[PDB]
């Protein structure tokens, strides 16, 4: 909670932006003069290569700050490429707004460093993910952070709350589309998942951790 | 500049090899890197071990602490000798409330440490294991880098079961890729020290 209302507060009040699915938060090459709390949705930060490929370095969820480079100081530019994976709402600051407000609303430096602390954690769980030798490791490993991260109770068990393409999980496990076809696939036969709408459903996810 | 020194101030030896945290601990305690490379690592007991991290010099860790207490889960190793200073939480989370004009410092810190564990996802991100050395080793150049006429040195004792445990393969693949790599006039390895030939060109292989 506390991020949102460190924010919002951040003479005038903070407006809460819009942004449609699919829709650029900022591209590569942009002057890195912003920070953000994503408030509602999910946020995909991306690397691109001059090859065409894109590999996904974080998908952020709620109540997150980025744009984290923006806090270095000495401007710089952006090297990934900030997109609305679902819709979202989130605020953004210029950074001097942030330096003045954390000086002055003294509290609430304790919350920035608490949500730079969570992101720090979080990337080094997607690096033991990535880390993982055989595939299908990792493919279970994603899908349980995408559990605590965007998963909403169901009947049925617990339902990552996105529009995962494969090609997306490909991107995001370090993969190939057709791998992680097959990998999905025979985790639906071992009922272990379960799939509709583009939306996955993992049975007893604590089960899936002992196997 | 850094200065992450001069907030901190207000020094402990460790030697190579020598635990700065297991998991099992409280996590009490943030720390600045002052001098040398701290290792951290997830512990897959029974046996392997897996690098989440190889910090470099003036860097915030034990970053756990800041969360508010909670148990370590990874192991904090000095990779070669180490100096770094320690402070509890409490007089850390007190010192920012009694001064809050050394949380810039801090937010750098912090973003920084974002900013590097997402280029080791970059790396662990290729498909390709020689992309992913060549990755792991530019970072190391960035890092731990020493100048030098035709590129750069590497600056720490790397076994290739390092390499290994940080890249995500094995020590049979190290050992052989760096061959490879050698043997195309792309590095080195003199007195035990990876040296990368003109690390530039190389690192146009990725973009
Ligand atoms: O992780 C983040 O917050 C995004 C990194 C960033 O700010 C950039 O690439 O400019
Ligand atoms: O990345 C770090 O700072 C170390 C993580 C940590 O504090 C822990 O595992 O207790």
């Amino acid at each position: 909670n506390s991020l949102l209302t460190m924010f919002r507060e951040l003479k005038l009040p903070l407006q809460i932006e819009q942004f449609e699915r699919g829709k650029t938060i900022f591209f590569p090459g942009d002057p890195a003069e912003r920070v953000y709390l994503l408030v509602k949705g999910a946020v995909k930060l991306s690397r691109v290569y001059e090859s065409g490929e894109e590999i996904t370095v974080a998908l952020l969820r709620e109540n997150s700050v980025f744009g984290v480079l923006s806090l270095l100081t000495g401007r710089s530019d952006r090297f990934y490429h900030a997109v609305a994976f679902t819709p979202v709402q989130l605020f953004s600051v210029p950074i001097e707004f942030m330096q003045k407000a954390l000086i002055e609303r003294p509290e609430l430096a304790n919350v920035m460093l608490q949500g730079l602390s969570s992101r720090i954690l979080q990337t080094e769980m997607m690096i033991e993910t990535l880390a993982h030798r055989d595939m299908g490791s990792r493919l279970v490993s994603f899908l349980l952070i995408l559990c605590r991260d965007f998963g909403i109770p169901s009947p049925d068990g617990i339902t990552i709350d996105l529009k995962l393409s494969h090609q997306a999980i490909a991107e995001a496990i370090g993969s190939t589309r057709v791998t992680v076809t097959r990998l999905l696939g025979d985790l639906r036969e071992s009922k272990l998942i379960a799939i509709h709408k583009k939306r996955i459903t993992v049975f007893n996810p604590v089960a899936l951790s002992q196997q």
